[PDB]
C-alpha cells in the first residue's frame, strides 16, 4: 500500500484525508516546508514511496509524520482537500457534537494553534458553534497545527448550503 | 456476600449511582407511592434489601427499576447529595467535552422524570448545557432515575461549587 494509504488508515489518524501525491509533487505547495522539518527530503521520499536514497529509520519516520501534517494543514485549505474532507464529513469520519440539542450534528476538525506542538486538535461543531476535545483518546496525540485554525470556516465559504439550518 | 445495592452499584454502566443508605429504604415512608409504579413492589424490595424471598428475572427487574426510582428521591436528601458530590470530586460522572470548559466536572441530570423517555445525560454547570455520555456503557441507564431537579438540588445545598 502507499505511505500516504498506510499512514491515514492507521489508528487514531481517522481524521486525515489522503493527499494526492500530483499536489506534493509540484514543489510549490511545499514552499517553506524545507526550513519547518528534520531529514527533509528523507522523510518526503518516505511520503511519496520513492527508494530510500535503525536509530535514523525512527528519526526519519517521525519526520515524515510532521511534514505530512503540514502538508495535509495546506492541502485542506484547497479544493481537493475541502471536497476529502466534507466526504469524511459527510460520513461522520470526525464525530458528532456530544450537546443533546445539537442532535449529533457532524464536526470538522478545527487546531487551537498553527504552530505544531501547541495543542492537539479539536472538533468544531457547526451548529452550536463551539470547539470540543475528541471523546477517544486514540485522537489525544493528533496535532491541531495539522487541521489549522482556518479550516472549517474555509469550507463553509466554499460549501455554504452544509452550513447548518440554524442561522 | 456482597449486599443488592453494591452489586448492582458495581455493574458496568451502572457508575452514576450511588448506594442508597439501608435506613433510607426501610423508613416506608421515604417509598410513599413506590408501590403503584413498579411491577412486584414487596418482592422487588426484599430483593434490593437483601430479604429472604422467569418469575424471577421479572422481579429482578423490577428490583432495577424500584432502585432506580428509589435512587431519584434519595439523591434529593443531603446524604444523598452529599454521596453524588464526592463522586463528582471524583469525576465519576465525566468532564465536559467544550473545550473552554477546561474538563469541568459534570453531573447526571434526566430529560424527564418519567421512565422510558429518556436516558442520562450530563450536565456542566460551567457552560450550563447538557450531553449525551461519551461512553455507549451509559446510553441504557434511565434519566428518570436521576431526575430533573438533581444538579440544582445540589447546586442550592453546595453553591460554592458552582463556576
Ligand atoms: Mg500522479
Ligand atoms: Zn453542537
Ligand atoms: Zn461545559
Amino acid at each position: 500500500v502507499s505511505w500516504i494509504s498506510w499512514f491515514c488508515g492507521l489508528r487514531g489518524n481517522e481524521f486525515f484525508c489522503e493527499v494526492d501525491e500530483d499536489y506534493i509533487q509540484d514543489k510549490f505547495n511545499l514552499t517553506g516546508l524545507n526550513e519547518q522539518v528534520p531529514h527533509y527530503r528523507q522523510a518526503l521520499d518516505m511520503i511519496l514511496d520513492l527508494e530510500p536514497d535503525p536509530n535514523q529509520s525512527d528519526l526519519i519516520e517521525q519526520a515524515a509524520e510532521m511534514l505530512y501534517g503540514l502538508i495535509h494543514a495546506r492541502y485542506i485549505l484547497t479544493n481537493r482537500g475541502i471536497a476529502q474532507m466534507l466526504e469524511k464529513y459527510q460520513q461522520g469520519d470526525f464525530g458528532y457534537c456530544p450537546r443533546v440539542y445539537c442532535e449529533n450534528q457532524p464536526m470538522l476538525p478545527i487546531g487551537l494553534s498553527d504552530i505544531p506542538g501547541e495543542a492537539m486538535v479539536k472538533l468544531y461543531c457547526p451548529k452550536c458553534m463551539d470547539v470540543y476535545t475528541p471523546k477517544s483518546s486514540r485522537h489525544h496525540h493528533t496535532d491541531g497545527a495539522y487541521f489549522g485554525t482556518g479550516f472549517p470556516h474555509m469550507l463553509f465559504m466554499v460549501h455554504p448550503e452544509y452550513r447548518p439550518k440554524r442561522p
